[PDB]
């Protein structure tokens, strides 16, 4: 796609309202794309938490999203 975390980003939303309905505890971090403006992915992907936790970050290609081999995954801002 031409936007692919944007579209990826409104399928995931999509698939978490629809698992939150089932979900047999509240799960308060969980995975969406961070996009960019443009519709690629940001360097830095992180986990979105609502528990006061940091979430997990990494470090992605921005044109496919994938984390990149040999780059760190830590509760933080990883400097991507
Ligand atoms: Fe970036």
């Amino acid at each position: 796609w031409k936007e692919p975390c944007r579209i990826e980003l409104y399928r995931v939303v999509e698939s978490l309202a629809k698992a939150q309905e089932t979900s047999g505890e509240e799960i308060s971090k969980f995975y969406l794309p961070n996009c960019n403006k443009n519709g690629f992915y940001h360097s830095r992907q992180c986990e979105t938490s609502m528990d006061g936790e940091a979430g997990l970050c990494w470090c992605v290609y921005p044109w496919n999203g994938k984390r990149i081999p040999g780059s760190p995954e830590i509760r933080g801002d990883p400097n991507c």
